[PDB]
């Protein structure tokens, strides 16, 4: 049997409002209702990992467990195996694979990150998995970021709290974020960024959402404008909606947005907006491809309408040679030429760069580099051809090719890394000069680049 080099991966978000779902919520595994929907003809095809992110969420893991796998048998007459579930106050995750992929899957991690503090620390927050697929690092993000209209800054500091604190992955990567950690990072949720249009305009916003006329709304949208302005979710991707707002409904219709303000609303407003979402961020020259991203229509027990999303993605193989794992293949070397960073900085302290590869037996520290000032005040950190050649476990252009070397550039004086950023080994050609580049950042946010060139040489 031979081992795969994509699958697909459904993800799930719902805010249940606190309800027990409906008896039926197939729709949702099937990619059917509003937006970018799946063909009818795959309904029978199961995805190889379905992730299912709850907010809101009144049942017993339990209880939910054996919904979606209920829900998942009559769709597709497949027993998923439960890879991971984990539970913050009512934010939830849940991993579930084909069977076939239980010897696949590996290094299986879930966390969790409380937001807030004191009156604001009790609901909000994340849950998350990660594991390796065969060759591949995976990660999983179900925030439930603070509502209401005016606390935009708020959800952004809650995304970074999340980023920096959330501990998934490969703990040897002691540099880098969850923003870093994995070959394909999604992040989905009641993420809770709002339509900013004026109150008055609630019944002209309901107008244009029976019209299916989505352009205005979305130019308004929070997350979209935030992340224009570089504000949260910097280098993550999000598929074009097509999809209706999906909060905040009526219970058991989906006729009626409930926008007007109430005592159990605290008296805000609610104006119909995209709160629940999915984002991905994958390695560079990483396949990854949405192949839908939209709403159900059909469940309703909630004031949120579920959203999926769905994904190929590349994957590679657990490589073994007659050499490594357990050695080098001296046929195989990485050099890093004429490189040079470029730091927002206003510090002065030397700084020295590490490597980090599961193509290396460990991470590698450069020597220190040479500081010079840039002509519009930056730092500019200067390596020349000192950078140590990077000697990977195996030399075959089809593991070496598929690889990625992360960077982090340190402090002497504090070892605290000031950037973070990944460079693909996926070149053009080998034993050839060529262009790299990657943004740096930190709790990320923008903290500069790395440019130079590099020269791979392979066995071929
Ligand atoms: O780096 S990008 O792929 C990130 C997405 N966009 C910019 C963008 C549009 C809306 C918000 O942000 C193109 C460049």
């Amino acid at each position: 049997q031979p081992e795969p080099d994509m699958i697909t991966i459904f993800i799930g978000t719902w805010n249940m409002g606190n309800a027990p779902p409906p008896k039926k919520i197939t729709s949702w595994f099937l990619s059917k209702g509003q937006g970018k929907t799946r063909d009818d003809s795959a309904d029978y095809i199961p995805h190889d990992i379905y992730v299912i992110g709850t907010q809101e969420d009144p049942l017993s893991e339990k209880e939910w467990l054996e919904i979606l796998k209920h829900s998942l048998q009559e769709i597709t007459s497949v027993t998923f195996k439960t890879v991971a579930i984990h539970t913050l106050w009512n934010i939830r995750i849940v991993v579930l694979a084909k069977p076939e992929h239980e010897n696949r899957i590996s290094h299986i991690c879930t966390d969790n990150v409380k937001t807030g503090i004191a009156n604001t620390l009790g609901n909000k927050g994340a849950v998350g998995v990660s594991f390796m697929f065969n060759g591949t690092s995976l990660g999983f993000v179900n925030s439930h970021l603070t509502s209401g209209s005016e606390k935009k800054l708020r959800r952004n500091q809650n995304y970074m709290n999340i980023l920096r604190f959330l501990a998934l992955g490969d703990k040897k990567l002691s540099p880098f974020n969850i923003t870093h950690r994995f070959t394909h990072l999604f992040w989905f949720g009641d993420l809770n960024y709002r339509v900013d249009l004026p109150t008055w305009e609630a019944e002209t916003i309901i107008q244009k959402i029976k019209q299916q006329q989505y352009a205005d709304l979305l130019s308004h949208d929070q997350l979209l404008t935030e992340r224009r302005e570089q504000k949260v979710f910097l280098h993550f991707e999000e598929e074009e909606i097509t999809f209706a707002p999906t909060y905040r409904f009526e219970r058991l219709t989906r006729d009626k947005y409930a926008y007007t303000k109430q005592k159990a609303t605290g008296m805000k407003y609610n104006l119909p907006s995209w709160c629940d979402r999915v984002l991905w961020k994958s390695y560079p020259l990483v396949h990854v491809v949405c192949q839908s991203y939209g709403s159900t229509s059909d469940i309703m027990t909630s004031d949120h309408s579920p959203v999926f999303a769905t994904f190929e993605a590349g994957v590679t193989s657990q490589f073994v040679s007659k050499n490594g794992p357990g050695t080098v293949d001296s046929q195989g070397q990485i050099e890093f030429l004429r490189c040079y960073a470029t730091l927002k900085t206003k510090s002065q302290t030397k700084f020295y760069l590490e490597f980090h590869s599961s193509c290396l037996e460990s991470f590698v520290k450069s020597q220190e580099g040479e500081n010079e000032e840039g002509s519009e005040g930056e730092l500019v950190v200067k390596f020349g051809e000192t950078l140590p050649k990077l000697k990977p476990i195996i030399s075959d252009p089809e593991y070496l090719l598929d690889q990625h070397i992360l960077i982090s550039i340190k402090s002497s004086d504090s070892d605290e890394s000031y950037g973070e950023g990944c460079i693909a080994l996926r070149l053009e050609a080998t034993e050839t000069q060529l262009p790299i580049y990657t943004p740096l950042t930190h709790h990320g946010e923008l903290t500069g680049h790395f440019q130079g060139e590099i020269k791979l040489q392979t066995s071929q």
